[PDB]
Formats: C-alpha cells, sequence, structure tokens
C-alpha cells in the first residue's frame, strides 16, 4: 500500500495547492470588499452632515 500512500500524497499535495490558490483569490475579493465599504462610508459620512446644512 505504501505505492497508494505514494499516490495520495501526491494528490493531497495538488488538493493543498488548490485550497491555497482559493483562499488567494477570496483574499483579493475580500480586499475589493474591505474598501468598497470605505467608499460607502465615505458618503454616508458627509451625506449626515449635508442633511445638517438642510
Amino acid at each position: 500500500s505504501t505505492r497508494r500512500i505514494l499516490g495520495l500524497a501526491i494528490e493531497s499535495q495538488d488538493a493543498g495547492i488548490k485550497t491555497i490558490t482559493m483562499l488567494d483569490e477570496q483574499k483579493e475579493q475580500l480586499n475589493r470588499i474591505e474598501e468598497g465599504l470605505d467608499q460607502i462610508n465615505k458618503d454616508m459620512r458627509e451625506t449626515e452632515k449635508t442633511l445638517t446644512e438642510l
């Protein structure tokens, strides 16, 4: 079964790589979201302020 164990270890490594690739892809997406939030709070900051001058 060492041959099977070896085959599986090799396949598991590719799985680890896909996993890491998926998180990295998940990271950029979170980056887009977070800053995306930082864009809304901007308007939402002065918006309540513009109301004040109304």
